[PDB]
């Protein structure tokens, strides 16, 4: 047989890990293997952080970084050197990968804004530059719909200004990502100061309505416009990745359509999969 082969075994498929909804083990497996070919694209070449639900959304978690020698030899992986020490992380390249996310309980798969980048002549992964910048905007308290949506488009006509296109991906728990990719990658550091140069032009812009600070006293009827997840010790949610919350929604990608409909909500993973089949990724051109 073929060395490199990969298989993975769903173990325990009737298992419900979203008790409010009845949706197991075989639904998440089955939902990745239908998101694979959209949302591999967009996690290829980053260290895949995992958070798991053994026993699903009602029963403890945990963030898993370093790859386990358990798991299948087969997986593509990479290290980083950090100040601490050293982490080897996973990297999700194909569907099998997702399979094996799946397996895992894995519901949420979270990656950085870099990807690795092998050197010419010793071929080894190491960090490489920002390949996109991502907003995380979290409304504050009594912040509307209207609102968030109308903060979104402002933050995309200050990149417009700049020759940059954005990208909006609700996160499936309360706020909403835009992710821009990068005429010239840069390094996260630098990254993280333009998302930031951003973040603080739109608060000067519209002061009642955004914050570019973390503060908590400042934060209500604001929407916090958070640049920094650039930073490169930093990761998100990954586009197409189920959420561990009381309903398996998704960081799902929208149009900026969508964005302007005041019944604007997260969407299930159901909801994402039929959507893929009408329009398939509204992502296609962020990475690549
Ligand atoms: N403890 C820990 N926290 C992490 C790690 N990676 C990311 N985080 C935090 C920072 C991110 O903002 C967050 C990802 O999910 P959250 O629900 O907290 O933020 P998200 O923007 O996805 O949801 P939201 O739209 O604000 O409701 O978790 C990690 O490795 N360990
Ligand atoms: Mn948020």
């Amino acid at each position: 047989g073929s060395a490199s082969e990969q298989r993975v075994t769903l173990t325990n498929a009737d298992k419900v890990l979203y008790p409010a909804t009845g949706t197991t083990k075989s639904d998440i497996f089955d939902y990745y293997a239908g998101v694979a070919e959209v949302m591999l694209g967009h996690i290829a070449g980053r260290p895949a952080t995992r958070k798991r639900w053994p026993n699903g959304v009602d029963q403890p978690a945990f963030f898993e970084k370093q790859l386990a020698l358990s798991a299948p030899p087969w997986l593509s992986r990479a290290t980083v050197a950090h100040r601490s020490g050293t982490t080897t992380y996973p990297i999700i390249d194909s569907a099998t990968g997702l399979a094996w996310i799946a397996q895992q309980a894995a519901l949420e798969v979270h990656v950085p804004q870099w990807r690795f980048v092998a050197e010419p002549g010793s071929g080894e992964l190491n960090p490489g530059p920002a390949t996109r910048l991502v907003f995380d905007l979290d409304p504050g308290e009594g912040v509307m719909m209207a609102q968030l949506a109308e903060v979104a488009r402002a933050v995309r006509d200050l990149l417009a200004d700049i020759g940059l296109v954005t990208f909006p991906v609700t996160s499936g728990s309360k706020g909403l990502h835009l992710y821009t990719p990068l005429d010239e990658p840069v390094s996260s550091r630098g990254a993280t100061v333009l998302a930031k140069r951003v973040a603080q032009r739109l608060e000067q812009a519209m002061p009642a309505l955004v914050t570019s600070t973390m503060t908590k006293s400042l934060r209500a009827g604001k929407v916090f416009v958070d640049w920094s997840q650039n930073s490169g010790s930093k990761t998100t949610i990954a586009p197409y990745s189920l959420r561990g919350r009381t309903h398996p929604t998704v960081a799902a990608p929208r149009t900026w359509a969508e964005l302007d409909d005041p019944a604007l909500r997260q969407l299930s993973y159901d909801e994402v999969l039929t959507r893929i089949a009408r329009d398939g990724d509204l992502l296609e051109r962020l990475d690549a």
